[PDB]
Parts: C-alpha cells; sequence; structure tokens
C-alpha cells in the first residue's frame, strides 16, 4: 500500500501493468518526462519501476532510491543491454528471454531479480517477436510483483559479457523491422563478411605469372596466327624489354602509355611494364589523334610504347619506345627484381566521364590477382586451355581473356583481324584448334549460339543484357557483371534455363555486396536499391579526380566500411542472385560501351550550326537500345558530316548511330525537354 512511479518513454499509459497495479490498489504515477533531484514528485515516491525508459536518471536520484528502483527490461540479460534489445538479439542470434533486473548506475546491468526464456518462430515478423516479449514480461511481472514488493527474491549478478547498442546504432536498419525472422536471417547471411581471419593477398601478378612460367615453361602461352611462343620464350622476352624500360627510368606508379595493334609485341610490351614497376595507359590507335593526344596529356606517362607505323601519330609528345627497334631489347633475359606492391598501380583504362571529359580508372594490382585467384578454381581453368584474346585491349574484358588465363596455364590466341567480325572463320579457326575457354562479348555471344559448336565447355559472356539463351552446343553459358572500378566483374551467373530477367549471379571471392536505399540503409530482401560494392575488388580511385573518389569511393558513416558507389540499381534474389534493375543515372551500355550521352553534348554544341543537342537512347522491339541524336539546327546537317565531325574527337563506338534533326525541342511544363514525346524512326 503505497505509491509507484511508473518511468516508460514509448509504451502506453494504459498497460496491462499499470492498470493492475492500480487494482492493488496502488496509487501510481506515470511520467515519461526527466525527472530532477528536486521535482514536487520525488519526494512521495515509495517504489519506482522503469519499463524501457528512453533516458537514464542523475546520479543522485538513482543512490537516494538504491535497492527500490527497478527495471522490466525484455531481453535476456547481460544479453542485448541497452536500445533495440529485441532487434539485436535476433540479429546477432543470442539467447533469447526477458529480465527483470534492478536498475544499478549503468545501462541494464543491475543485479537479475527474474529472468525467462523465450521463443520466436521463424515467421514472426520482428513487430510480432517484439509484441510478444513485452506480453511475456508483463504476465511474468504480474505474477511475480508480491514477490518484488516483499523483497522475497533474491537478486543475483548477471553473468560476466554481453553485448551494447546505443539509440543510433540502429539508424543503418530502420527500414528493416517489417520482415519475416527466416527473411532477415536470409539478408544476414547474404550481409555477413566472411569470418575474421579471411585470406588476403601478398603477391603481385607478375610473382605468381612467373611462378606459373617455371611450372609450365615448355606449354603454348600466346597463338598468333601461324607464329606461337611458349610461357619460356614470352617471359624471357618480356624481361628483357623490362630491363631495359626500368633503365629508362620506369618507376613505381609511372604510367606508360602502349598504342598497338593486338598481336604479341602487345603481350610482351604488357609484361614488360609491369616488371618494369609501373602502370600501363592502353591506347587504342583507332582512337582520333584529338583522343590519344588528351590520354596522353592528362596521363603523368612520359614512355609511350609504340611501333613506327604509329608513332607519327603522337606528334612527338613523348620519347617513343619502338617495339621494333632491336635496341629495345636488353641481353638480360632473367626475370627482374621485384619492386612492386600489391598496393599499387598496375594499370589506367579510361571509361566514359559522367560530367565532361573522361576520366582515367586507377586499377590496382590487389584488384586483379584477386580476380584471377578466383576465376582460376571455380572455372576449373587448366594449361590444356586455349583462350581468345578478343576484345580490344583498352578495356577490362581484356584483362580478362589475358591475365586469368596466362596464371592458369592456359594458352592465349589473339583473334585475327580478319576473323574477328566474321564469327564462320573464328568458329571455324576454334574447332579446328581446339579453343575451349574464351569471353565473347554479349553481341558476339549470340551470334555464336547460332553456330552448331562442340568444343567449347566455357563461354563467358557479359557487359551488355543477354536475352537469347538457346544454342546447339554442349557448353555452359556464363553470364558475368561488374563494372571496371570493381575490377572486370564482381558477380558471376550459370545460366541453365530461360528467364524473364536473367540474373547476374553472386559476388566472387572477397565481395560483398550491399543492396541500399536513398538513405543508405539496408535494403530488405526483394526490395530494390543501389548496389554497393565492398571487399577487395575495389580500385584506387579516379586519375587526376579526387573530388569523384570521394563521392564514388565513399565510408560509410555507420559501418565504416569503404564501398565504391555504382550508380546501380539491383536487388537480392531470394535464392541469393542479383536481379539488375537498370540504372538511375543518364549512362546506358550500348554494345559493350559506358558512355555519357551528355559528354557528347559539348562537342557537338561546339559546332557553329548547332545550338541544342540531346541524345537519347531508344530501343526497337528486341530491348536493344541505340543512341539518336537530337540536335535543333537551322538546317539538317549531312549524318556523315556530324559523324565525322564527332570522329575528330570521339571514337567510334562515341559516335551515335542516328541523328535527328528538329526545329525546336519539346519542352515540359518545367522548362526541361520532354524525352518522352520525341519521335523515332
Ligand atoms: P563495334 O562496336 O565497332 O566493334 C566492337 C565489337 C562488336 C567487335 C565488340 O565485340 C568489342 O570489341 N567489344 C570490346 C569493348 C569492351 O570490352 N567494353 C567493356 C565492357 S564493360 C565492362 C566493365 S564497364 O566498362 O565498367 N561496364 C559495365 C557496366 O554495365 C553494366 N553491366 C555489366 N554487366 C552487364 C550485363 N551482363 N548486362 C547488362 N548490363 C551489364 C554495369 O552497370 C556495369 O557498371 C564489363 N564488366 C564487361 C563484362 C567486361
Amino acid at each position: 500500500m503505497g505509491r509507484i512511479l511508473f518511468l516508460t518513454t514509448f509504451m502506453s499509459k494504459g498497460n496491462k501493468v499499470v492498470r493492475y497495479l492500480e487494482s492493488l490498489h496502488h496509487e501510481v504515477v506515470i511520467c515519461q518526462e526527466k525527472v530532477h533531484a528536486q521535482s514536487a514528485n520525488l519526494q512521495e515516491i515509495d517504489w519506482i519501476v522503469s519499463y524501457a525508459y528512453g533516458y537514464i536518471l542523475d546520479k543522485e536520484i538513482v543512490s537516494r532510491f538504491r535497492g527500490r528502483i527497478i527495471n522490466l527490461h525484455p531481453s535476456l540479460l547481460p544479453w542485448n543491454k541497452g536500445r533495440d534489445p529485441v532487434f539485436w538479439s535476433v540479429w546477432d542470434e543470442t539467447p533469447k528471454g526477458v529480465t527483470i533486473h534492478l536498475i544499478d548506475e549503468h545501462v541494464d546491468t543491475g543485479d537479475i531479480l527474474v529472468q525467462e526464456e523465450i521463443a520466436f518462430a521463424d515467421e514472426d515478423t520482428l513487430l510480432d517477436c517484439y509484441n510478444k516479449a513485452n506480453q511475456a514480461i508483463e504476465e511474468l511481472f504480474i505474477r511475480e510483483w508480491e514477490n518484488i514488493v516483499h523483497g522475497r527474491i533474491a537478486p543475483y549478478r548477471q553473468t560476466a559479457g554481453g553485448t551494447l547498442h546505443f539509440k543510433a546504432d540502429r539508424d543503418f536498419y530502420k527500414n528493416l523491422n517489417m520482415t519475416t525472422v527466416r527473411e532477415l536471417l536470409a539478408l544476414k547471411r547474404l550481409c555477413a563478411e566472411p569470418k575474421r581471419g579471411e585470406k588476403p593477398i601478398d603477391k603481385t601478378f607478375h610473382q605468381l605469372f612467373e611462378q606459373q612460367v617455371e611450372m609450365t615453361p615448355d606449354h603454348v602461352a600466346v597463338v598468333d596466327r601461324g607464329q606461337s611462343l611458349t610461357y619460356k620464350q614470352l617471359n624471357e622476352r618480356a624481361n628483357q624489354l623490362a630491363h631495359h624500360l626500368r633503365g629508362k627510368g620506369v618507376k613505381p606508379d609511372d604510367q606508360v602509355a602502349i598504342m598497338l595493334d593486338k598481336s604479341l609485341d602487345m603481350i610482351v610490351s604488357i609484361l614488360a611494364v609491369m616488371k618494369a614497376g609501373g602502370a600501363y595507359v592502353p591506347i587504342d590507335p583507332d582512337y582520333p589523334g584529338e583522343r590519344i593526344a588528351y590520354m596522353l596529356a592528362d596521363s603523368s606517362a612520359a614512355i609511350l610504347l609504340t611501333n613506327a607505323l604509329h608513332e607519327e601519330k603522337a606528334n612527338g609528345a613523348c620519347d617513343i619506345i619502338d617495339v621494333h627497334d632491336p635496341d629495345s631489347y636488353s641481353e638480360n633475359t632473367n626475370n627482374l627484381p621485384h619492386v612492386n606492391r600489391p598496393d599499387d598501380l598496375v594499370y589506367v583504362m579510361y571509361t566514359s566521364g559522367s560530367t565532361g571529359l573522361a576520366k582515367g580508372v586507377m586499377i590496382e594490382h590487389h584488384n586483379l590477382v584477386n580476380f584471377c585467384e578466383w576465376y582460376r578454381p571455380y572455372f576449373g581453368v587448366t594449361p590444356a586451355d586455349k583462350a581468345l584474346v578478343y576484345s580490344s585491349f583498352s578495356f577490362d574484358g581484356s584483362a580478362l581473356d589475358i591475365f586469368t588465363h596466362l596464371l592458369a596455364g592456359a594458352a592465349l590466341h589473339i583473334v585475327p583481324s580478319e576473323r574477328k567480325y566474321d564469327l564462320d572463320a573464328l568458329n571455324d579457326y576454334c574447332n579446328q584448334e581446339g579453343i575451349t575457354i574464351s569471353y565473347l562479348p554479349t553481341g558476339a555471344a549470340e551470334q555464336f549460339m547460332q553456330m552448331d559448336n562442340q568444343s567449347f565447355r566455357v563461354v563467358i559472356t557479359g557487359g551488355d543484357v543477354l536475352k537469347k539463351i538457346e544454342r546447339n552446343g554442349t557448353y555452359k553459358l556464363y553470364n558475368g557483371y561488374g563494372p571496371t572500378e570493381c575490377t572486370i566483374m564482381v558477380t558471376m551467373f550459370e545460366v541453365d534455363k530461360p528467364y524473364a530477367n536473367i540474373p547476374i549471379g553472386k559476388p566472387i571471392d572477397r565481395t560483398r555486396i550491399l543492396i541500399l536505399d536513398e538513405a543508405l540503409a539496408l535494403q530488405p530482401i526483394g526490395v530494390a536499391g543501389e548496389l554497393f560494392i565492398v571487399g577487395e575488388g575495389l580500385g584506387r580511385g579516379y586519375l587526376n579526380r579526387p573530388e569523384l573518389t570521394a563521392e564514388k569511393f565513399i565510408v560509410h558513416p555507420q559501418t565504416g566500411e569503404r564501398m565504391y558507389r555504382t550508380g546501380d540499381r539491383a536487388r537480392f534474389l531470394p535464392d541469393g542472385n542479383i536481379e539488375f534493375l537498370g540504372r538511375l543515372d543518364n549512362l546506358v551500355k550500348i554494345r559493350g560501351y559506358r558512355i555519357e550521352p551528355g559528354e557528347i553534348e559539348p562537342f557537338l554544341m561546339n559546332h557553329p550550326l548547332i545550338e541544342l543537342t540531346t541524345v537519347l537512347a531508344k530501343e526497337q522491339a528486341d530491348g536493344r537500345k541505340y543512341l539518336v541524336g537530337y540536335y535543333v539546327a537551322p538546317e539538317e546537317i549531312p549524318h556523315g558530316e556530324l559523324r565525322e565531325w564527332l570522329g575528330n574527337d570521339l571514337p567510334d563506338y562515341m559516335i551515335p548511330t542516328y541523328f535527328v534533326h528538329m526545329k525546336a525541342f519539346p519542352l515540359t511544363a518545367n522548362g526541361k525537354v520532354d524525352r518522352r514525346a520525341l519521335p523515332d524512326v
């Protein structure tokens, strides 16, 4: 027979516990606001019962009422002390229960008066569990209140250990409390960092390559039409050029431009740059001189490895080292002493720019080794395999063709320029020589599925939305996904049946992929969001673009992990595979090229007769997006004149397929161009 102080924050004042206490003729005072020592109520309180109160009482108040302040906290203390106990008890998968304990100096650390276990079914939502636990602890309080008042119960100190969480710890998970226990723990596995001690990377690529050369020295390494070089021959010739290159001042993180057609000299030059210590800057010779001079200027590359056929195209801007000049090779054929760390730059490839000119993507040796070290065991690549070096060597799809197969002892086959686009002769060569594994761009892959091939066992594809699955061959089709920034690819799917949306697969080694909403919070399984990549595949950033590195390579505020903002939208499927749901941004992947349609606008608008331009992507029935360039000009400009105009500054793949002349552009109510209202032919 006294007075009771009920201190709560979220709970309702019409609770069963409150009504029960008043039924025992106890006058109860409900108070949610902060109480201080000078409060007029503190002198008339006989008992203080708190129940998930959102604040701590001043140490003066807690000591004055020592031995008479109790808290009903619905967790199995010491597990899940403090905030959001039920959620953390489920996420961390700790034992579950409710505990009525004394309040001591710290948060939910006092001795336990009463403790009871509870169980949650898999189908219950986190709200159901929260409610079920709240009901169980209230009934526990109703049965044991008489024992608590009379002090009959013997409090016992908490076990040593436990965890602790604060209010902000849940910000990252605010959108998650609406999911079944099964679905929640399913997301936890898909977003669980691998167990502490995960295999790191200590070696550089050429360290592993030379090791593999000494394992299969007389095995065919590279094949170019009739000629071919073995691993021993390739390793020695590259070492000769590397000694000469190193002797000319090539240092770690230095850039060495390479401008050559696909050939044996290319592979020799590529490895020579690595062994020398620097990173190679591939420059497709089909680029216009404007583009070539730009890459040479922006990149801090003084050395340009090229031939005499294309030497003049550089206009003496760089100290040229002709790959045909015999004095470019030293007598020394031994492997050079390794001077590179896995954190050093291995190459700098150029992709399209977001707002303006393109940015050199810096890829490290720890981003290529991780990819090759996963590729070889997963696909079971062996020296018996012969791989096609098909993709243009300025795109990282060529790094897949070349580097992953060399570490596996396989043989590289440079695709002859004549048979490159005549897939009939390519398939003929592949059936004759026995080409077993190769990566083919989506365009070439679909065309190859029609052939009656029987030699290949693994064809890897990717880069564009695959739609055709039917093929007469017995080879496993593999669909891969990943941006250049995250090293070649990050996910892999084994295609087995038709799908309305062929998934891109599961993450590769040491790669976590997070689906986050606009607020960067985790998305529940089945909820769309931005695909965030975490792990060893992350690059060093963009060359000479630190502002974009900070924007795209962010350190998560709650998690603290370094992640790359891809700008891509994706979702986790229930089975773990990822579904690609397009991209927020202006970009679009057209036949293997990441382009900014707006990055053509300055060149185009710079034309005297051109006032405004907007390049959109339109698909004709079969879903394949192509670019139409609408422009407002007085008179229509000849199609070929614009293609040559863009050809002076842009590569062929950045030249829109169609250009449409218009007298004026349609506008929205807000003044924006009404992109929806533009025609198409
Ligand atoms: P023609 O055009 O004049 O001659 C060209 C031909 C036709 C001969 C062609 O065979 C060729 O030579 N292609 C070489 C060009 C090339 O290799 N480009 C690189 C491909 S993109 C690369 C990484 S990326 O640059 O960052 N772009 C990937 C982004 O696109 C999305 N993506 C990735 N995978 C996708 C699939 N399977 N479907 C749909 N979209 C996909 C992501 O947002 C990526 O950010 C990727 N990684 C490939 C696989 C190397």
